[PDB]
């Protein structure tokens, strides 16, 4: 019973079966934990039962449909390993429960790296508990929170409601008796200072200055509340309000992020599509023959706007300043939300996310980065200097040319 070799996009293999006694073979890992929850592993014969492994069992196997066939996956085994490298440390370093960083292809939409903390070695499955198996870029969701702040810019200038230099007033107001107020209380802001700051008073009054459809509509372009269609067992589509009532509180937690769910593969196709300059391209898990046409969703010009105006968060004085690369431009977004268990409340644990986009003159890659419960630490996010750790990796392997002077 033999099986075929699934490779990266190179052909570095990541799963092959070597024979053990005389005839029979056995299936081997060599990449590890390092793509453990992407690949999958087989039991005593060779079936799949979790991730590309039984995704594609039938294709690999080919039983019945001429000779066993090979499969490329989508992955750059460089990227995939410093990718591991960052989270996996970066976990531990925060005493975190866990990690999840989903690199995504801004042009082809192809998947170049997908990595867990902690992870579990498939070969030898002993002593691995099953919490610390299930492929947590899709499986799991959480509120985005301020990472949807620039698709509420592009609303807003869409529809003419804000012109790119217009100066909002961010004085803390107050919706039917709900503080709305930022950390830094600043009297005014730019267009521009409002994703700067991730200032919630400024979005809130976007949010309110037209109808609740436009970010329903706006989070739906964007592939927000839309399967992801990888076909990965536990793929989540996330969770999605369809509601048609509105209510004044209701709008700005929305347009705060909070509200709805969605995996971390959601977010990193909606900055993939923020790459593209407003280009909505399917997500593939295999490697793609290019050309990868997609569809737009939003006009170009908007998207073009508020890139240039996401950099402000990684220069100094916005809250991703942390997460800067020597000599790059990148339009990131970052925070810190609120777990929110089985009850559907908040419970006092915490969650850090940075999203973004590099190099910011043309970019080419998208990187989302989800650090879970960072008990031991500080926040002033603990996920900031993991997206300039990855990404610079990420930029320097594949040999993109600096953007800003050094």
């Amino acid at each position: 019973t033999s099986r075929g070799m699934i490779t990266d996009r190179s052909g570095r293999p990541l799963a092959v079966s070597v024979p053990v006694g005389g005839g029979e073979s056995r299936r081997y890992y060599p990449s590890g934990e390092v793509t453990a929850h992407l690949i999958g592993f087989t039991n005593v014969d060779s079936q799949g039962i979790e991730g590309v492994e039984k995704s594609f069992d039938k294709w690999l196997t080919g039983q019945g449909g001429g000779a066993a066939h090979n499969l490329a996956l989508s992955i750059d085994e460089r990227l995939q390993a410093l990718v591991y490298r960052e989270l996996n440390n970066a976990v531990a370093f925060n005493k975190a429960e866990s990690g999840s960083a989903v690199l995504v292809d801004v042009n082809t939409g192809e998947v170049l790296a997908m990595a867990n903390s902690p992870s579990y070695n498939p070969n030898n499955l002993s002593g691995t508990p099953k919490e610390a198996m299930r492929n947590r870029t899709i499986t799991d969701v959480f509120e985005p929170g301020s990472t949807v702040k620039p698709m509420v810019v592009m609303t807003a200038l869409q529809r003419g409601v804000v012109r790119e230099n217009s100066v909002l007033n961010t004085i803390p107001y107050r919706i039917n008796g709900h503080e709305i107020k930022d950390v830094a209380r600043y009297s005014e802001l730019t267009l521009t200072g409002v994703l700067q700051k991730s200032s919630n008073v400024g979005v809130s009054k976007l949010a309110l200055a037209m109808p609740s459809s436009a970010l329903v509509d706006t989070y739906s372009r964007f592939g927000l509340g839309k399967a992801t269609n990888l076909g990965l067992v536990g793929e989540r589509s996330g969770l999605y309000p369809q509601k048609q009532r509105w209510s004044d509180i209701e709008r700005a937690t929305f347009s705060f992020g909070y509200g709805l769910m969605v995996t971390p593969l959601q977010l990193a196709r909606v900055y993939a599509t923020i790459g593209s300059y407003g280009i909505y391209r399917p997500l593939s898990i295999t490697k793609v023959d290019p050309p990868v046409p997609g569809e737009r969703v939003f006009p170009e010009s908007i998207v073009r706007t508020v890139v240039h105006m996401m950099e402000s968060v990684a220069l100094p004085g916005g809250g991703g300043v942390k997460a800067a690369i020597k000599g790059y431009r990148i339009a990131i977004k970052t925070g810190t939300a609120k777990k929110v268990g089985p009850d559907g409340r908040y419970i006092n644990k915490y969650i850090a996310y940075t999203a973004g986009v590099a190099p910011a003159s043309q970019p080419r890659f998208a990187l989302v980065v989800v650090i879970n419960d960072p008990q031991a630490g500080k926040y002033y996010a603990v996920s900031a200097p993991v997206f300039g750790a990855i990404m610079g990796g990420v930029l320097r392997t594949m040999n993109i040319e600096p953007d800003a002077l050094t």
